[PDB]
RNA sequence: ACUGAAACUGUAGUAGAACCAAUCGGGGUCGUCAAUA
Protein backbone atom coordinates (compact mmCIF):
# COMPACT_ATOMS: atom_id res chain seq x y z
CA UNK A 1 0.00 0.00 0.00
CA UNK A 2 1.12 3.41 -0.60
CA UNK A 3 0.44 6.12 2.48
CA UNK A 4 1.48 8.94 3.75
CA UNK A 5 1.53 10.88 7.07
CA UNK A 6 4.21 11.60 9.94
CA UNK A 7 6.98 9.54 11.61
CA UNK A 8 6.11 8.97 15.65
CA UNK A 9 9.90 8.43 16.16
CA UNK A 10 11.03 8.37 19.69
CA UNK A 11 14.58 6.89 20.39
CA UNK A 12 15.47 3.68 21.20
CA UNK A 13 14.10 3.45 24.29
CA UNK A 14 13.90 -0.43 24.95
CA UNK A 15 16.44 -3.10 24.28
CA UNK A 16 14.36 -5.55 22.05
CA UNK A 17 12.60 -1.86 20.30
CA UNK A 18 13.60 -2.19 16.27
CA UNK A 19 11.08 0.09 14.58
CA UNK A 20 9.72 3.51 14.56
CA UNK A 21 6.25 4.52 14.18
CA UNK A 22 4.32 6.60 11.12
CA UNK A 23 0.74 7.47 11.75
CA UNK A 24 -0.94 6.99 8.00
CA UNK A 25 -2.82 10.10 7.68
CA UNK A 26 -3.49 9.13 4.06
CA UNK A 27 -6.70 6.92 5.42
CA UNK A 28 -9.42 6.95 8.09
CA UNK A 29 -9.35 9.56 10.18
CA UNK A 30 -11.75 11.01 13.38
CA UNK A 31 -11.69 14.27 14.96
CA UNK A 32 -12.38 14.87 18.41
CA UNK A 33 -12.52 18.06 20.65
CA UNK A 34 -9.72 19.18 23.06
CA UNK A 35 -10.53 19.00 26.41
CA UNK A 36 -9.10 21.50 28.77
CA UNK A 37 -8.91 18.61 30.95
CA UNK A 38 -6.58 16.63 28.67
CA UNK A 39 -4.39 19.21 28.22
CA UNK A 40 -3.72 19.76 32.33
CA UNK A 41 -3.30 15.64 32.37
CA UNK A 42 -0.63 16.05 29.32
CA UNK A 43 1.39 19.12 31.50
CA UNK A 44 1.02 16.95 34.40
CA UNK A 45 2.29 13.66 33.16
CA UNK A 46 4.88 15.11 30.98
CA UNK A 47 6.20 17.33 34.02
CA UNK A 48 6.49 13.67 35.74
CA UNK A 49 8.60 11.99 33.02
CA UNK A 50 11.20 14.87 32.93
CA UNK A 51 11.03 15.95 36.32
CA UNK A 52 11.53 11.74 37.32
CA UNK A 53 14.56 11.73 35.33
CA UNK A 54 15.99 14.89 35.89
CA UNK A 55 19.25 14.28 38.28
CA UNK A 56 20.01 11.09 35.35
CA UNK A 57 20.01 13.33 32.51
CA UNK A 58 21.55 16.42 34.21
CA UNK A 59 24.40 14.58 35.31
CA UNK A 60 24.22 13.31 31.85
CA UNK A 61 23.12 9.34 32.11
CA UNK A 62 22.51 8.35 28.14
CA UNK A 63 19.26 6.23 28.63
CA UNK A 64 17.47 4.55 32.38
CA UNK A 65 19.82 2.18 34.69
CA UNK A 66 17.53 0.04 34.78
CA UNK A 67 17.33 -1.07 31.08
CA UNK A 68 20.55 -1.70 29.03
CA UNK A 69 21.03 -0.66 25.18
CA UNK A 70 18.70 2.04 25.63
CA UNK A 71 18.40 5.59 25.75
CA UNK A 72 16.19 8.61 26.82
CA UNK A 73 12.95 8.28 25.33
CA UNK A 74 12.12 11.49 23.79
CA UNK A 75 9.36 13.23 26.06
CA UNK A 76 11.63 12.90 29.00
CA UNK A 77 15.19 14.85 27.41
CA UNK A 78 12.58 17.01 25.47
CA UNK A 79 12.05 20.75 26.42
CA UNK A 80 9.22 22.23 28.59
CA UNK A 81 7.60 22.90 24.53
CA UNK A 82 6.86 19.35 24.70
CA UNK A 83 5.16 19.55 27.98
CA UNK A 84 2.65 21.98 26.20
CA UNK A 85 0.36 20.30 23.83
CA UNK A 86 0.52 22.86 20.67
CA UNK A 87 -0.58 22.64 17.66
CA UNK A 88 0.30 19.50 15.28
CA UNK A 89 1.95 17.99 18.90
CA UNK A 90 1.57 14.14 17.94
CA UNK A 91 0.40 11.80 20.66
CA UNK A 92 -1.04 8.41 21.33
CA UNK A 93 -4.52 8.70 22.37
CA UNK A 94 -5.96 6.34 24.82
CA UNK A 95 -9.67 5.54 23.60
CA UNK A 96 -12.82 3.51 24.23
CA UNK A 97 -15.98 3.64 22.22
CA UNK A 98 -18.80 4.52 24.33
CA UNK A 99 -22.46 5.53 23.77
CA UNK A 100 -21.29 5.28 20.08
CA UNK A 101 -18.89 7.42 20.07
CA UNK A 102 -14.98 7.51 20.86
CA UNK A 103 -14.28 9.11 24.21
CA UNK A 104 -10.55 9.88 24.78
CA UNK A 105 -9.21 9.40 28.00
CA UNK A 106 -6.03 10.05 28.10
CA UNK A 107 -3.08 11.91 25.58
CA UNK A 108 0.32 9.34 26.11
CA UNK A 109 3.54 10.02 24.41
CA UNK A 110 4.06 6.43 24.51
CA UNK A 111 2.39 3.33 23.28
CA UNK A 112 2.80 1.43 26.94
CA UNK A 113 3.07 4.65 28.84
CA UNK A 114 3.58 6.02 32.24
C1' A B 1 25.69 117.39 77.67
C1' C B 2 28.28 110.69 77.79
C1' U B 3 27.17 102.63 77.07
C1' G B 4 25.15 101.30 84.33
C1' A B 5 27.55 97.71 87.23
C1' A B 6 27.01 92.59 88.91
C1' A B 7 24.25 87.78 88.19
C1' C B 8 26.07 79.66 85.68
C1' U B 9 18.97 78.42 83.21
C1' G B 10 20.39 75.94 87.19
C1' U B 11 18.70 72.31 91.32
C1' A B 12 16.45 66.98 92.54
C1' G B 13 15.19 62.58 89.40
C1' U B 14 18.55 54.61 87.70
C1' A B 15 14.99 54.29 80.50
C1' G B 16 12.93 51.31 83.95
C1' A B 17 9.07 47.16 85.63
C1' A B 18 6.86 42.60 83.71
C1' C B 19 8.09 38.66 79.77
C1' C B 20 11.14 30.70 79.41
C1' A B 21 13.74 31.58 72.39
C1' A B 22 10.08 28.50 72.72
C1' U B 23 6.21 24.74 70.45
C1' C B 24 5.70 19.86 66.88
C1' G B 25 8.95 15.99 64.48
C1' G B 26 11.39 7.49 65.83
C1' G B 27 17.88 9.01 61.63
C1' G B 28 13.80 6.52 58.98
C1' U B 29 12.75 2.82 55.01
C1' C B 30 11.04 -1.39 48.93
C1' G B 31 9.54 -1.89 43.86
C1' U B 32 9.96 0.77 40.90
C1' C B 33 11.88 2.41 35.87
C1' A B 34 11.85 2.35 30.52
C1' A B 35 8.20 0.84 25.79
C1' U B 36 7.19 -1.77 22.51
C1' A B 37 7.16 -6.54 19.56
Amino acid sequence: EQFEGFVYKTNKNIGNKHDERVFIIDRESIEIPLSRDLRRKWRELITSYQEIHKKEVDRGDTGPSAVNGAVWSRQIIADESERNLSDGTLCYAHVKKEDGQYKILNLYPVMITR
